[PDB]
DNA sequence: CGAGGTAGTAGGTTGT
DNA sequence: ATACAACCTACTACCTCT
């Protein structure tokens, strides 16, 4: 049978219990935060003793070497409390940290060809390797002319069992950084007025956008924010005087820089500031380098295994532990743990006429449902290039009818697919100028005068100073119950030439999107588990600090016959959904379900994007009083865990529908990634409270992922949570009032 | 803003 | 320099599409 595993290596040597100087923490006075206090104590304490190691369990610190130098804290006292050896059986948590320390220790001393060490080790989970490993294991440094060091970055997660045996779960990813401090850029003369910056010395924050340069040197007094302290004297008086301990006289006369951060202004030192390195900045500064590293940053599963294997080999033998070393291959299975491997049978979609062999052929089978006939449509073209607009309109039109491509053709597209308008002398398409947001809103208001205009098509110019009207057009047509299908000007310039067929993959999407932006639905599931009558998902998107927008989407049937969505009325200011918002959402959804089908549903299943930290007792009370059985499932999509398929001695990307399951806890891959260049990112699936069995839940989630109506390509997310994510991405352009049969966000 | 996914970068919100 | 862990959000490069 089929199988696969995690990227993790067996630990060979069985562990050995060992001794510890154990310190107790007794507080004296008031402490604002218990945990900040404990960890500050640990860090300062180990910093005084030649950077020796300390490991925290609860409120007790443990060390293996003696901490002779103990500093005084006014808010907390450290008491000695003897010396004890810790049993492995009950202190897995501590021995894991010990193992991470000894891994950092084993890797610290490694030096490569270049005379300085290979790995950047901070004795944390994260270990940066200075040289990235190429496809043929060439082990070459990669660094463009202007800084832009690229480095592999290994996250360690070792797990210690109650018995001695250990397993080492491993992960890795890329990282961009620069050596050139902003002071160097000021010497070399490169403008620095607006670049995003990262403060190296303090690791304070990001979003440190430079506001302006300062004429005052950093030598001048009061240059630091703190009263009567110079910027150079600031670091001197702080415990970190080693940042400026010995400075050049030119450094003292080096000009300050002042940066506005988060709508606040701060004074920072040039020598302490390195520019933030993001793919946009990389692209605009060094175009060729981003392309060069493109193949590198995305890693095939076998490539992953090769890099991780080099890492583990470099760890080698840990003499400090009982000759602990890690095996050179993944586990073939994880069946020794509760996990079972499997592959999900692909779901069967239904076209209008019958079973569809492939998504791209749903046009032969017909869309499952089509609205009332001849819903008009009109276009808006910018003044400059209207010709394009005409060229696209007919093309779109010819697609809905028999004549899909430039030459009328039924040989890959069906005839009379969807009942749409004809763009006649009523609701005409007209020109509009650019450069005025208010005038954009004004043109979209002009749209209101034309009676029964139906869905709208606009052409937007490619972006600068244009301030593209996607958002104002979206908003004005969102106030009214008017759907919109803005289209790129460049995608329009495509359609004039008859050179290629690639237009179809464009059209496929557009058409689908268009049919989805009306009540029409392209396809359905033949065979679903079927116990559930109604599916619901929700997610919260937050654009600004302390502003949370919930959102919800619903299927009123297992098969996915009808999709609806409820945008909330008011914000939340917190990830945990407010109970009032829950009342609102479920009131509206259940009322709309009662109206359409007659009454409330028998039982229901819900998908929460994040953790379902919602009060579960409110759910239980609500539904029990309505006599509704329900299941709560969380669909977590930003995990660092990757998953690999093992066949014999080979490791590849898992096919679409690969799943691993433990009781109520599972991983699933919902995408199809070629084994060539990338590796799919799965998503955690958990069931906090529910009645439906796990396998059925997983099959439903995979199905809902594949039913994505917006395009042929299956959505990685399930429809339930994915549409909530779309809503959250564009909250303002979506009609908030009530559930609407048509879909605005696609 | 054809669509979708992987990859960086930065910040946030919960519950131990 | 230092509160951690898990999970979110936003933005943008790239790349490909019977
Ligand atoms: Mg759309």
């Amino acid at each position: 049978a089929n199988n696969l595993t995690f990227e993790a290596f067996e630990g060979i040597g069985q562990l050995n219990e060992l001794n510890f100087y154990k310190y107790r923490l007794i507080g004296k006075g008031q402490i604002d935060n218990v945990h900040q206090a404990i960890w500050s104590v640990k860090y300062k304490l180990q910093a005084n003793n030649f950077f020796k190691p300390v490991f925290v369990k609860g409120e007790i610190l443990y060390s293996l070497d003696e901490l002779k130098v103990i500093p005084e804290f006014e808010n907390v006292e450290v008491i000695l409390d003897g010396n004890i050896i810790l049993s492995i059986s009950e202190n897995t948590d501590i021995y894991k940290d010990v193992i991470v320390f000894y891994i950092n220790n084993a890797l610290k001393n490694i030096k490569d060809i270049t005379n300085y060490r290979k790995y950047i080790t901070k004795n944390t989970d994260e270990i940066i390797c200075k040289s990235i490993l190429t496809t043929n294991l060439k082990y070459q440094y990669m660094k463009s002319e202007k800084g832009f060091k690229l480095q592999r970055k290994f996250k360690i997660s070792p797990v210690v069992f109650r018995n001695g045996k250990v397993i080492l779960y491993l992960n890795c990813s890329s990282d961009f950084s620069t050596d050139k401090s902003i002071y160097e850029m000021l010497n070399d003369g490169l403008g620095v007025v607006g670049l995003q910056v990262k403060n190296k010395w303090t690791n304070a924050n990001g979003n440190i956008f430079i506001e302006k340069v300062l004429d005052n040197t950093i030598s001048d007094p009061g240059t630091s924010g703190k009263l009567g302290q110079s910027l150079i004297d600031y670091y001197i008086n702080g415990n970190q005087k080693y940042r400026v301990e010995k400075f050049t006289d030119e450094d003292k006369n080096a000009k300050v820089i002042q940066a506005k951060i988060k709508n606040k202004t701060y004074n920072y030192i040039p020598q302490a500031l390195t520019p933030v390195i993001t793919r946009e900045y990389l692209s605009h500064t060094d175009k060729k380098f981003s392309k060069q590293i493109e193949n590198v940053i995305k890693m095939d599963m076998n490539y992953r295994y090769q890099t991780l294997k080099s890492f583990v080999e470099d760890i080698g033998v840990i003499k400090e532990l009982n000759n602990l070393h890690f095996k050179n291959q993944y586990y073939t299975n994880f069946d020794f743990m509760g996990f079972e491997s499997g592959v999900l049978e692909e779901p069967v979609l239904m076209g209008a006429n019958g079973k569809i062999k492939d998504k791209k052929q749903i046009f032969i089978n017909g869309f499952f449902k089509n609205p009332k006939e001849n819903v008009k449509f009109g276009v808006l073209y910018p003044e400059g290039c209207m010709e394009n607009a005409q060229s696209i309109a007919r093309s779109i039109l010819d697609f809905a009818t028999a004549g899909k491509y430039n030459k009328q053709e039924n040989k890959y597209i069906s005839k009379n697919l969807m009942n749409i308008g004809f763009k006649p002398s009523e609701c005409i398409f007209e020109s509009y100028k650019l450069g005025d947001i208010t005038e954009y809103k004004a043109t979209a208001r002009k749209l209101k005068e034309h009676e029964k205009v139906g869905f709208v098509i606009a052409v937007i110019p490619d972006m600068l100073e244009v301030e593209n009207p996607y958002n104002p057009f979206k908003k004005v047509w969102a106030k009214l119950n008017i759907p919109s299908q803005m289209i790129t000007l460049k995608t329009t310039e495509k359609f004039k030439n008859i050179v290629d067929k690639s237009g179809l993959y464009y059209l496929h999407n557009i058409a689908l999107n268009i049919l989805g932006k009306i009540g029409g639905i392209p396809w359905i599931i033949k065979d679903m588990p079927g116990n559930i009558d109604c599916f619901i998902g929700l997610a919260v998107g937050t654009r600004e600090k302390g502003i949370h927008f919930p959102a919800c989407s619903v299927l009123f049937d297992k098969y996915g016959k009808l999709i609806n969505y409820y945008k909330p009325t008011i914000p939340q200011s917190g990830e945990k959904i407010a109970e009032t918002i829950l009342q609102e959402i479920f009131d509206n959804v259940l009322i709309s379900y009662k109206e359409e089908n007659g009454e409330y549903p028998k039982n229901i299943v819900i998908h929460r994007a994040g953790f379902s930290r919602e009060n579960i007792d409110w759910y239980k009370e609500y539904f029990d009083k309505k006599g509704i059985k329900f299941n709560i499932i969380e669909v977590k999509k930003n995990i660092p865990v990757k998953i690999a398929k093992v066949v014999g001695s080979n490791i590849c990307n898992p096919i679409k529908g690969s799943y691993v399951l433990k009781n109520d806890k599972a991983f699933i891959v919902t995408t199809d990634i070629k084994d060539g260049v990338a590796s799919p990112n799965p998503l955690k699936i958990e069931k906090t409270y529910g009645d439906v069995e796990m396998k059925s839940i997983l099959e439903q989630i995979y199905s809902l992922s594949q039913i994505h109506v917006g395009s042929t390509k299956s959505l990685r997310l399930p429809i339930t949570t994915g549409y909530a994510d779309k809503i959250c991405k564009a909250i303002e352009y979506i009609p908030q009032g009530v559930v609407d049969n048509r879909l605005f966000f696609l």
